[PDB]
């Protein structure tokens, strides 16, 4: 079976075994000196996890309600790192290629995933440019070698539908070439007024075995959007406490008119090469290339307007945005021996080249009541466009050598980035240009006891271009994370139960900072993140899952110009926890029988970086329940039932700032239907 590139983990239930998210070569869990998360297949489905941000509610060091209930784009904030969190997902090994700095941020639809896979911390030694809390790698569904066949229907509240197929298998005798075609449509109004989500996909993948050497793998992802739900927010003053009318903002309230539109269509190819020189030297290429179009059309609330009483003031955005990326990665690895010592050694080229061409449009729009909104005053009054074509270039260079001996486990990693960044502003001509090359290093040494009990250590890096600019307009150093990590692992041989704790301190440096009056950012920012996760997946009974977390996460701001120094930075609780349990019933009549559900637990947040104003703590309740009706003599036939937020609690998931603050989803309920064969 071939290491590299590959998971190659086994999963039972909720739990998997293997990982290369922290290698980019199969390594277990409990042999890698890093955190690592695993959330299967049967996971996303038990919990009706819509979004792969939603996917994350059960993830330790994980906060899920950066923009509440939005359904446009995945936020995935990693030990309390909120910014740039758009641009933590990976796909099949490879960045996804969005471009943070504008909407063309990227979505990939759970229903193509077969795993999803979470590193923690600085990782940039095997990924470059990526953030100080870790990242997310996505694996979609690949090949099978015998027929497979699924078809699914849901139907929920709030106008939610979705249809499915899923259909793979051998195609010569010889069971040497196998494909996968998965497609869907799927539609919801939201909790919001005059809101419609809407998707369209279809994924063909091909798989050919030359020899018992080398295989390729041939994928297409194309997904289009014509609708893309909510994405906006409203004050803390009408949300977190009442405003004037004595009136809270309604958490189905509409900011805009309907000269609102987010149409987006994603088109990615892409192939995987797997080559087998030797039992010691294997080589893989990854490939990705993307290109999209969005378009956007969006009025929204920015605070209260300062003569009319119950109404916000309101601005538009408009946005026309063509994003072109190609991602390769090209490793070649050695195991082998030295006398006692076991190598896995990794070398690898990676390059990544993206341009964005973007015409921007803004004006202010007419006043709205907060509460009784009338609709139909869609003139804008615009301001200057403002068209840019932007372009990111990075080539990486970087060695990994995995070292066994006896019961130790060692990691070093070695990566040199060098970047390119331009940004060519079309409407007056000028264009800002930037070229440097960072560093990174890792160095990780576990010990495995023989009872499967593993302690461990790792010091790890990561650098991200500065998506800020100093007077001139050349953008700031990029800025950098540095974590020590101490961790324990464990898994008694054999039971499907797993247990983690780790211990973190990150230190994240030239983040952009400035005096308030000050019009130069400088990179003389700090921010320092430390705390504890435990995560523990026990499976007793066989017929019995349980995963269960708890985070604590103390981040601050430990340098800044700007009067916030020593604060906390907004949206990172300190403490969060989740628990879910699936029973099935093989005993009994109830045979084919499934009961589920779970609650999930945030801490206070602060609204705002000033540190004025709480976002109160908040428990949600999710629960599912299914049937195999194979069990009544109809094979390959079942259905679902999920309710996420049961008690349908209407509350703030979290506040970018004092004037956007975020309703949480509503209760949301599911029917499901899966026809095999
Ligand atoms: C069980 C809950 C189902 C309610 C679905 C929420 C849909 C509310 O929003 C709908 O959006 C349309 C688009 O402009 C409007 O024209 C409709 O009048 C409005 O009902
Ligand atoms: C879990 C242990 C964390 C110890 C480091 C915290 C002290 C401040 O931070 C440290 O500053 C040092 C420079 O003086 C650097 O060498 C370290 O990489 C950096 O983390
Ligand atoms: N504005
Ligand atoms: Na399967």
């Amino acid at each position: 079976v071939f290491a590299l590139g590959n998971n190659l983990g086994s999963t039972d239930g909720y739990l998997a075994t293997h990982s290369q998210i922290a290698t980019k070569t199969s390594k277990p869990l409990l042999e890698t000196s890093q955190t690592v998360s695993v959330i299967t297949r049967e996971q996303i489905d038990d919990t009706a996890s819509k979004t792969v941000q939603q996917a994350m509610r059960y993830t330790p060091g994980i906060f899920t309600g950066q923009v509440g209930a939005s359904n446009r784009y995945d936020y995935v904030v990693m030990r309390g790192f909120a910014d740039n969190s758009v641009d933590n997902i990976y796909l099949d090994g490879l960045k996804a290629m969005g471009d943070s700095g504008t909407f063309s941020s990227m979505q990939v639809d759970p229903y193509f995933l077969e795993r999803i896979d979470v590193l923690k911390g600085p990782s940039s030694v095997l990924y470059g440019r990526s953030l100080p809390g870790g990242l997310v790698a996505l694996t979609s569904k690949k090949p099978l070698y015998e027929d497979y066949r699924q078809i699914t229907g849901s139907i929920g509240n709030m106008g939610q539908k979705e249809m499915g197929f899923d259909f793979s298998g051998p195609l010569d005798e010889e069971k040497r070439i196998a494909y996968r075609l998965i497609g869907l449509g799927k539609g919801s109004d939201t909790q919001f007024d005059h809101v419609k989500e809407e998707r369209y996909a279809i994924a063909p993948t091909l798989a050919i075995d030359f020899s018992d050497d080398t295989t390729l793998t041939l994928q297409g992802y194309l997904q289009h959007d014509p609708n893309g739900g909510y994405h906006g927010g409203v004050p803390a003053d009408g949300t977190l406490s009442h405003h004037n009318g004595r009136h809270i903002s309604r958490e189905f309230f509409d900011g805009e008119p309907s000269k609102d539109d987010f149409d987006r269509t994603q088109r990615m190819f892409g192939y995987q090469l797997e080559h087998r020189i030797d039992d010691v030297w294997s080589a893989r290429q990854n490939f990705r290339y993307l290109d999209s179009d969005v378009d956007l059309s969006q009025v929204y609330a920015y605070g209260w307007s300062a003569s009319e009483p119950n109404k916000l003031n309101r601005y538009f955005s408009g946005a026309r945005e063509h994003l072109q990326a190609y991602i390769v990665d090209n490793m070649l690895q050695a195991e082998f021996a030295t006398g006692a010592a076991r190598h896995t050694l990794l070398t690898g080229l990676d390059y990544q080249r993206r341009r964005t061409v973007v015409d921007w449009r803004s004006g202010s729009a007419s006043a709205l009541d907060a509460f009784n909104p009338v609709y139909g005053d869609d003139a804008i009054s615009y301001f200057p466009d403002d068209n840019h074509t932007r372009r990111l270039e990075q080539t990486g260079v970087y060695l990994q050598d995995l070292i066994d001996i006896d019961q130790w486990r060692f990691s070093l990693g070695l990566r040199q980035d060098w970047v390119s960044v331009t940004d060519k502003n079309r409407s007056t001509g000028s264009k800002a240009d930037d070229d440097w090359e960072k560093f990174t290093g890792r160095i990780g040494a576990l010990y495995l006891f023989d009872n499967g009990l593993a302690p461990y250590v790792s010091y790890s890096e990561s650098f991200n271009p500065n998506a800020y600019s100093d007077a001139s307009g050349t953008p700031l150093a990029p800025t950098e994370g540095k974590q020590w990590e101490l961790g324990l692992k464990f898994q008694a041989p054999g039971s499907n139960s797993f247990y983690t704790a780790s211990l973190f301190h990150i230190t994240q440096e030239n983040v952009a900072s400035k005096e308030p009056q000050d019009n130069f950012y400088t990179s003389v920012g700090e921010v320092r993140s430390q705390g504890l996760e435990l995560e523990a997946h026990t499976q007793l009974s066989d017929n019995l899952k349980l995963l269960g977390s708890y985070t604590y996460t103390d981040i601050t701001y430990t340098k800044s110009l700007d009067g916030n120094q020593g604060h906390t930075p907004n949206q990172a609780p300190k403490h969060m926890a989740s628990l879910w349990a699936d029973y099935a019933f093989d005993a009994g009549p109830l045979s084919g029988l499934s009961i589920g559900g779970g609650a999930r637990y945030v801490g206070e947040t602060w609204a705002d970086k000033e540190n004025t104003l709480r976002v109160p703590d908040y428990t949600l309740v999710d629960a599912r329940i299914g049937y195999d009706l194979g069990k009544l003599g109809l094979k390959g036939l079942d259905v679902s039932l999920n309710a996420n937020n049961l008690l349908d609690k209407d509350y703030v998931a979290s506040c970018y700032s004092l004037d956007f603050c975020y309703f949480g989803e509503k209760r949301n309920v599911t029917a499901t239907v899966n026809y095999q064969f």
